[PDB]
């Protein structure tokens, strides 16, 4: 019962983090998208 309770507790916060570099890793390439964003847009700006 103990066994099962922490298991439980490592498998729930290893899913917790997973979503959390999951979403991370999207924001990582969001933020990279956005800044091919800004140089397609600066080069908006020289046209």
């Amino acid at each position: 019962l103990n066994q099962t309770s922490d298991l439980n507790e490592r498998k729930m916060l290893l899913q917790a983090k997973s979503l959390w570099i999951d979403v991370a890793h999207n924001t990582d390439a969001c933020k990279n998208l956005e800044n091919e964003i800004s140089g397609i847009q600066q080069k908006v700006d020289e046209v």
